[PDB]
């Protein structure tokens, strides 16, 4: 079912339960039965009501093993946070799937005030909360790309819960694309990769899906695992960017590049 169908059957009172639900998703998970009717001010058999037909729409997950609790679902928080770019003027109309893996669904939508957007919804220290670092993962691309204007990225429009509202950009990954120029192309994905530094970013997943490219020039897409210049790792951050672009323009095209090199390079600027 489309996002824009399960959209058109959201009331006011659906809409009030989920922003229960998200403005408590900082102390919870399962967000309690009685804290979602105390803030959206809707009697409890009533909220409880709302939730199964959420639940039904898959919407939200309710449990009920501890207490009765409810979270988004992906598709929920995603619904929630297009409501919130609808609310605010950004977005008119959602439209068609652009694609969707591991880590987001991509949308095409229109604006009046921006024109042609994409809006990326994002999915996904103890190495061993879907809400909560869906929504961290979004903010952290939209203030990557925001300190990144004016360089070879979207512009960026606006930021909602997991999702990020950004320029279409008119171009294909570079996976996909043989280029005639391939040591130009790769110094051009160096020299940007520079001038994020500069900026005091480093990208965080640099790779053949992540660079688009056209006749007019390369751009570059997909901050959410972007660090800032002194965060924790952040150095061996930008050599794996640097040497995964490396290794796949030499796997590809056979490409000279001197990997230390080309990381001392960007570092001493
Ligand atoms: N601003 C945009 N303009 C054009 N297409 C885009 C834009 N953002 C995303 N896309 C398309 O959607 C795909 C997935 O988006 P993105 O790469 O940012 O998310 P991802 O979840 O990290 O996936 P990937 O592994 O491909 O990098 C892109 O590789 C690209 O083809």
């Amino acid at each position: 079912m489309n996002i824009a169908e399960l959209y058109g059957k959201m009331g006011k009172h659906s809409w009030r339960i989920m922003d229960a639900i998200f403005k408590n998703l900082w102390d919870y998970e399962y967000v309690p039965l009685q804290l979602i009717s105390s803030h959206a001010r809707i009697g409890e058999e009533k909220a409880r009501n709302i939730l199964k037909y959420l639940s039904d729409l898959r919407v939200v997950q309710n449990r009920q093993k501890d207490y009765e609790g409810s979270t988004f679902t992906f598709i929920g928080l995603s619904l929630y946070s297009l409501h919130r770019l609808v609310r605010s003027g950004k977005v008119d109309a959602i439209g068609k799937l652009m694609g969707e893996g591991k880590e987001s669904a991509v949308f095409n939508c229109y604006s009046e005030k921006f024109g042609e957007c994409v809006v990326k919804f994002h999915k996904v220290k103890v190495k061993e909360h879907f809400s909560v670092l869906a929504i961290r993962s979004a903010r952290n691309e939209f203030r990557a790309l925001q300190k990144l204007q004016g360089l070879a990225v979207p512009k960026v429009y606006a930021w909602e819960g997991n999702a990020v509202l950004m320029e279409l950009i008119d171009a294909k990954e570079l996976y996909r694309v043989r280029v005639e120029n391939p040591d130009e192309v790769l110094d051009m994905i160096l020299e940007e990769v520079a001038k994020f530094y500069h900026r005091g970013i480093v990208h965080g997943d640099l790779s053949q899906y992540n660079v688009l490219v056209s006749e007019e020039g390369i751009w570059i897409i997909d901050f959410p695992q972007s660090v800032e210049v002194g965060e924790e790792g952040w150095r061996e951050i930008l050599e794996r960017d640097v040497r995964n672009i490396i290794t796949y323009f030499s796997r590809t095209y056979r490409t000279e590049k001197d990997i230390n090199s080309a990381i001392d390079r960007i570092l001493q600027e």
